[PDB]
């Protein structure tokens, strides 16, 4: 059930929308139209300090469909960067053998943007693992992804659940990413 829900979520509708103008709706949403589609973005509580005005121009939005309602409003969470510019090539390394075998393959993973939300990085990394290695399709959801930055900061993502909404606004400077360690089939 949860494995299938993850498969569906991480292969769902997404759009990268560049140079967006948007208006605040209520205290913690943004609204805009893109190609005529009504988009409402929930701003996670952690990111309130960045969004202290009523209208915006030049936003970069990574849309992931959480739902579409009766009125054809399409809802997404976080994924907004105010001043983005569009190559970072951190090494992605994968460990995917059953049991002890420590065999690992590392290769460059390309990021075109100067800044990237944890939301977009999480999503695209999972889609990569779904498509290349069968994550949630032919292998289990028991894995982890550790994104390390040059200063020693890191984000450890649990592949057994969806990224939480509260973390979908975090912005990462793409050139700071040192490496991405993926451990799969953790039993």
């Amino acid at each position: 059930h949860d494995k299938e829900a993850l498969y569906r979520y991480y292969t769902g509708k997404t759009m990268e929308m560049k140079n967006i103008s948007a208006l605040k709706h209520g205290k913690n949403n943004l609204r805009f139209k893109f190609r005529g589609i009504k988009i409402q973005v929930l701003l996670p509580g952690n990111d309130k300090s960045k969004f202290q005005q009523r209208s915006y121009e030049g936003l970069d939005v990574f849309f992931v469909q959480e739902k579409r309602d009766k009125h054809d409003i399409f809802y997404t969470v976080g994924g907004v960067i105010q001043n983005n510019k569009t190559v970072s090539a951190p090494i992605l390394n994968i460990s995917k053998e059953k049991g002890e075998d420590a065999f690992v393959k590392g290769y460059p993973y390309y990021i075109k943007k100067e800044k990237i939300t944890l939301k977009e990085l999480d999503y695209k990394l999972r889609k990569h693992l779904i498509e290349k290695y069968g994550l949630y399709k032919t292998i289990s959801k028991d894995g982890r992804v550790k994104i390390s930055l040059k200063d020693g900061s890191f984000y450890n993502l649990d592949l057994r659940s969806k990224l939480k909404f509260k973390y979908m606004g975090e912005v990462i400077e793409s050139k700071q990413i040192k490496d991405i360690e993926v451990n799969l089939k953790l039993e």
